[PDB]
């Protein structure tokens, strides 16, 4: 009832990757700005939007979408100085609002509400920082969705704005100098061209600079800077004293950091410029994340020689790694998550113990275990207790519980942790739906977990709908989180639920990390299609029932798995993800995912990366019976994350080698949103429009009725 539009093939766009001659025809739609990129996108948009709302479902869906996403929003309580916040959304505001309240029992009042300032709520806070007495307050802004951030100021007591203004920021730190003096921060050199989210330019040369309050950015001071290394990067932060700056210095995405201090009682006059930096670690060999300080003994967590981390403490005055002390040794199974010093000398522990969470109380001293909290199957998504905090907050979530935030005074000989808050969701019956965590084994014969959800005492017949959702890639750990969206497919369309923890993630450590990264990522393309199978075998869902799901690299995962097993799913939903591998490097940040992938620029890497690259392997099966799944892919102008031209070429590429054949009857769809970006920010309203889409797709592609 619909057909493709026609989109111009350049077959002299030819390039050498190391002897090899691979032809990119829609390298064209590279460029954002010409006129032909605009045809295209209104052209692609023209198709998908009606066929989206064509669908019944997808109004129905909508409806139900908001009254169950309507529900109370909170994050945990912090303190800052003498006064309290914690971010609460009444329940469908596009974006959440930073209240205050001078003591815990006090009236809040709105602190910063982010949606006075734009009236469709696409201008986001992304990134904050108290200074050390709570007293004045820098928050970053985001324009529809834009990785770029504005820096702006506050004084609180009185919520009064300030004319300090930070530009050119992206990827930064925020840290106050004790004094009050200023704050150290990110920016990028001025370059030629826009900046709003929409160029392809790659970011390089961050710098670090300090910026002192009542005075304008071109008067910043530039604290340090790699003109020989393009792509480090050097976050900063000071040590609970105040006396230290450490700065942490990456090279893409990889847990290792290098690690540089100053002594600020040594600068002669205080930063006027370059520090005194002492480049304490000088290599990149393992990750030396800051805990706390006493003197100038440092507690850091690692991963040194330990792959599922732990707490070591370091002398400045005795750096040598022959004197490093183990504080808490490295656990032979549970993956350390983070780590927070509270009350002084107590140490919060976060482990991930087979994909859950688990929170304990250790002793600075010695390290010795003092408490566990107890805690049900999910995980602890929110958590606040500083070093000068005598109390902790944490907040737990699972997939059917929207989320417990409890409160501990550890003023208190009896550590008894108390529930603060509990939000419920309604319209929703968590004693009808069941969780239960699997562990099956992949083509090489590793286990690998995961979770599935569905109604209790449903017949395992292969008759329902399942949703597999994955990632795998960067050390990034998949735990239990909740999801109105996703359980009105459980409930509202008799779908199941499950989530992989396949290799390329964290789940169970940097070796688990490296068991899906570079030359073994084929690892996690072989993972997620055995638990495809595996649902299938044991009677959950069929094949032609069968959605996968995945965002940025999950959708690199999942539109690769639709190239080397079609016949093995029905649907196919990638978000902003990443389809050209053979050029991912030179746009914006990409330059920053080599360390997981690889470059093309390499001989050795372009042989890993031309055989799974999304773009380059899209081809017709020989199979008469077998066509290409349906399959939608979901992008916005202003991801500046994962630049869209990887959707729009691997898109224009499907349509042509695959949706032009006379036996695909399954549609090859594209929405590119407008205002949006990779997904952090998004408002409200953008996001109960994007699922009411995906599960439109599905119900019309598969033909799912709804159930009341
Ligand atoms: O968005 C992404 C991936 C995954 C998450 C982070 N990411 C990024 O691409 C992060 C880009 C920006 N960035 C770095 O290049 N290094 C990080 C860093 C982040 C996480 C872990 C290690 C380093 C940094 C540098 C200095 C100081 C602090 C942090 C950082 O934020 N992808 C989209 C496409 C596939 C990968």
């Amino acid at each position: 009832s619909f057909q493709y539009p026609d989109v111009y093939r350049d077959e002299t766009a030819i390039q050498d990757y190391h002897g090899h001659k691979v032809c990119d025809p829609y390298a064209w739609l590279e460029d954002p700005d010409s006129e032909q990129t605009k045809a295209f996108v209104e052209a692609q948009n023209k198709i998908t939007v009606p066929f989206l709302e064509q669908c019944p479902i997808r109004g129905l869906y909508k409806e139900r979408m908001t009254e169950l996403y309507d529900y109370p929003k909170y994050s945990c309580h912090f303190k800052k100085g003498k006064r309290y916040f914690y971010f609460y959304n009444t329940g469908l505001q596009n974006q959440r609002v930073l209240y205050v309240q001078d003591s815990l029992e006090g009236e809040a009042r709105v602190f910063l509400d982010p949606n006075i300032l734009s009236d469709d709520g696409t201008v986001a806070l992304r990134g904050y920082a108290f200074s050390e007495d709570g007293e004045y307050f820098a928050y970053g802004l985001s324009a529809s969705g834009s990785d770029w951030v504005t820096i702006k100021f506050m004084k609180v007591d009185g919520a009064k704005e300030l004319p300090d203004v930070l530009e050119r920021v992206k990827f930064s730190c925020m840290a106050w100098t004790h004094d009050g003096k200023g704050m150290f921060y990110n920016a990028y050199p001025q370059q030629d061209g826009k900046s709003d989210g929409t160029e392809t330019s790659t970011n390089l040369h961050q710098k670090l600079y300090y910026h002192v309050l009542g005075t304008d950015q071109s008067e910043d001071i530039l604290c340090a800077e790699f003109p020989d290394e393009p792509k480090w990067m050097g976050g900063a932060e000071l040590s609970d004293d105040g006396r230290y700056v450490l700065l942490s210095i990456r090279e893409g995405c990889d847990p290792v950091n290098r690690l540089w201090y100053c002594d600020l009682q040594q600068e002669s006059n205080g930063i006027t410029g370059i520090l005194k930096w002492v480049k304490l670690i000088d290599n990149f060999e393992g990750e030396y994340d800051y805990v706390t300080n006493e003197g100038t003994v440092f507690t850091f967590k690692t991963n040194r020689h330990s792959p599922n981390y732990r707490l070591i403490n370091i002398d400045f005055t005795d750096p040598e790694e022959s004197k490093w002390k183990v504080l808490v040794p490295e656990h032979e199974k549970d993956v350390l998550e983070w780590v927070a010093c509270v009350r002084s000398n107590f140490l919060v522990l976060c482990y991930l113990h087979d994909v859950k969470n688990t929170l304990q109380l250790h002793d600075l001293a010695t390290g010795a275990l003092l408490k566990i909290f107890p805690l049900e199957v999910g995980s602890v998504v929110g958590y606040s207790g500083q070093k000068k905090d005598t109390e902790i907050f944490y907040q737990f979530t699972s997939f059917l519980s929207p989320g417990i935030i409890y409160h501990c005074d550890l003023t208190k000989e009896e550590l008894e942790p108390r529930v603060f808050r509990e939000v419920t969701v309604k319209g929703i019956d968590a004693s009808d739906y069941q969780t239960v965590q699997i562990f099956y084994p992949s083509k090489d014969g590793t286990k690998i977990p995961m979770f599935i959800v569905h109604k209790k005492g449903i017949k395992l017949d292969g008759s329902h709908p399942a949703f597999l959702y994955g990632y795998g890639g960067f050390n990034i750990s998949i735990t239990p989180n909740y999801s109105v969206s996703r359980l009105i497919f459980v409930r509202h369309m008799g779908g199941v639920l499950a989530v992989a923890n396949i290799r390329g993630g964290g789940e169970y450590g940097e070796t688990w990390h490296k068991g899906g990264i570079l030359a073994n990522k084929q690892n996690c393309f072989d993972d997620f299609q055995c638990a495809a199978e595996y649902l299938i075998k044991e009677g959950y869902t069929s094949p032609k029932r069968l959605t996968i799901n995945g965002g940025s690299n999950g959708g690199l995962l999942v539109a690769t798995c639709a190239n080397q097993r079609p016949d093995l799913f029905g649907c196919v939903i990638a978000q902003v993800g990443v389809m050209d591998m053979l050029k991912f490097h030179k746009y914006t940040i990409g330059h920053a995912w080599t360390t997981d992938y690889g470059c093309s620029d390499s001989k050795q890497h372009f042989e890993w990366l031309i055989k799974y690259s999304p773009l380059h392997n899209v081809k017709l099966p020989e199979a008469d019976d077998i066509q290409y799944p349906s399959m939608l892919l979901l992008t916005a102008d202003h991801d500046d994350r994962v630049v869209p031209l990887h959707s729009l070429k691997f898109i224009a590429t499907l349509q042509y080698i695959v949706g032009r054949s006379r036996k695909q009857n399954n549609p090859l769809l594209i929405h590119v949103d407008t205002k949006a970006g990779h997904g952090a920010g998004k408002p409200t309203a953008k996001v109960i429009e994007e699922v009411s889409d995906m599960f439109a797709f599905i119900a019309r592609c598969l033909n799912i009725d709804w159930i009341p």
